[PDB]
């Protein structure tokens, strides 16, 4: 399958830049009436002649695209998709079984996103869902070599915050070692993905999503093959190139997809200046919450082999295990700060700015209990407010920063401090966000892409495309956190004015 700015040339390229559609993944998502060199070799006939309509050209060529508790559960068939089979030339990817997507434009699987869906998905027994959903992105990991970003030709060229390893210890907890034991080939074969490159890289230098810094330890990067604009973001990326002339464009480019890789799109997090996205730069910035997944991959890995009885891979992956917690130790803390943060390997040191990325290692258990004290302090005195966690201290118009929560992390961070004892701000993030989700809902009767949480009741913004609805891990986390607030014993439909 070839991304649709290659399949269509110069007609993708014309038809996104006289922005035919008011959003550009619109036309990412066409499907082409006729073969592709057929409608391409009828455009380079017509495109010049007197009275040519493009808008009229594509239209011819193309097919273009009760309580808190019951509404969820009343979602997810309007969420779920079944593509077994594609039309020819469609962007879309086929999947053998049927899944969910997020909502809204997001109108396919997306990687990460689907982790915390399958959290909801268990907590509602519907496990068969959650079998189906691991054995699509299993499905992908033996087609592609990886999990792509979504099930779109757009997005093999990269992946998103690897959580397939977590997905099976999951499935796990309700099929037993059984399922470590199924998935473990696709298991290696994603995490052979991420360390592709490895192999002959020298102390200080970086290929593809492994950096080896100048000890040698071993971490990794986000990383798009790709250096072009993004079709789903075409004139976009085109405009924020255009506006820095002091970079070559191939770079930004990078970048931007690297940050799309990063699920972080877009955040202060990888600027220089944080109210210029053209500063951005993923690519040399060693991500925590990156890493953090990597060591959780291989502690389950080792775990799966073991249980495979596979005894010298299971000692194999526990000391690279090992080895990346000295490393996340070592570069992925602030010492001056006392927070975790990412590593900028531009000036050989670790970055200043506190995100809710600096929770990972808590969520994985790489954390030293001194520094996870140290964490829940910084969450409360930084990002913790009145609706939930804050993804930064830092407003920069884009939807990774302040003052955004994303369910997402407000779950990995109740999670990551419950590891480690630190019940009193678990539980005042999971209220806040809660009672935002809630107070939204009795609004406008819907859950959304992510929340403002200076206050609670309204939905979050910034960036390149307008808020979604739906919305797959906001249901998926709401659901979780709502059957944790309240005993088994009386369970809540709804989230409570009082804590009981
Ligand atoms: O809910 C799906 C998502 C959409 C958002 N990003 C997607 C939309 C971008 C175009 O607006 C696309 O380039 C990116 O790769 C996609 O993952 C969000 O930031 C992601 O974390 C999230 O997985």
């Amino acid at each position: 399958p070839q991304p649709p700015d290659i399949l269509l040339g110069p007609l993708f390229n014309d038809v996104q830049n006289a922005k035919l559609f008011p959003d550009q993944k619109t036309f990412a998502d066409a499907v082409p009436n006729s073969d592709p060199l057929m409608i391409l070799a009828d455009y380079r006939m017509q495109q010049n002649q007197s009275g040519f309509d493009l808008r009229h050209f594509v239209n011819v060529n193309f097919t273009l695209p009760q309580s808190l508790r019951e509404h969820i559960d009343g979602l997810w068939p309007v969420l779920t998709r079944s593509t077994e089979n594609t039309e020819k030339w469609d962007s879309l990817l086929p999947l053998p079984e049927p899944y969910v997507v997020p909502g809204g434009r997001f109108r396919e699987v997306y990687y990460w996103d689907s982790y915390f869906t399958m959290l909801g998905l268990a907590e509602s027994g519907h496990w068969d869902k959650v079998a189906d959903m691991v054995a699509n992105f299993a499905h992908e990991i033996d087609t592609y070599g990886h999990i792509p970003n979504g099930n779109r030709s757009y997005y093999l060229s990269r992946s998103q915050p690897p959580f397939f390893a977590l997905m099976v210890e999951l499935l796990a907890q309700h099929e037993g070692d059984a399922a470590l034991k199924q998935y473990l080939p696709q298991m290696q074969k994603e995490y052979a993905y991420w360390m592709d490159g490895v192999e002959n890289l020298q102390a200080g230098q970086q290929e593809k999503r492994v950096v080896k810094l100048q000890d040698g330890t071993l971490l990794n990067r986000y990383w798009d093959d790709r250096d072009t604009p993004r079709p789903e973001s075409w004139v976009e990326d085109i405009a924020t190139a255009k506006s820095n002339p002091n970079r070559p464009a191939t770079e930004i480019y990078r970048d931007l997809r690297s940050a799309a890789a990063s699920g972080w799109d877009f955040s202060s997090r990888w600027m220089d200046n944080p109210q210029q996205l053209n500063t951005l730069r993923t690519t040399s910035i060693v991500p925590v919450d990156l890493n953090s997944l990597m060591f959780k991959m291989e502690k389950i890995l080792a775990r799966a082999s073991k249980a495979a009885g596979d005894n010298a891979m299971a000692n194999q992956y526990e000391t690279l295990a090992n080895a990346r917690q000295k490393g996340i130790e070592k570069y992925l803390w602030n010492d001056q700060q006392g927070w975790y943060a990412d590593y900028d390997l531009k000036s050989h040191k670790v970055r200043n700015q506190l995100t809710a990325a600096a929770l990972f290692p808590l969520y994985v258990n790489a954390a030293a209990k001194d520094r996870a004290n140290k964490m829940a302090t910084a969450t409360k005195t930084h990002l913790l407010q009145p609706g939930g966690l804050n993804t930064t201290s830092v407003k920069s118009g884009q939807q990774w920063d302040a003052p955004n929560g994303w369910a997402p992390l407000q779950w990995v961070a109740t999670e990551g401090l419950q590891n480690y004892g630190q019940k009193e701000v678990a539980m005042d993030i999971s209220w806040h966000f809660l009672t935002n989700v809630q107070h939204t809902y009795d609004r406008e009767k819907k859950l959304v892409e992510k929340y403002d949480v200076s206050t609670t009741g309204t939905g979050g913004g910034g960036g390149e495309y307008p808020l979604q609805d739906g919305f797959g891990w906001t249901n998926g986390v709401t659901l979780k956190m709502l059957d944790l607030i309240c005993p088994k014993e009386q369970p809540c439909d709804n989230v409570p004015a009082t804590r009981p």
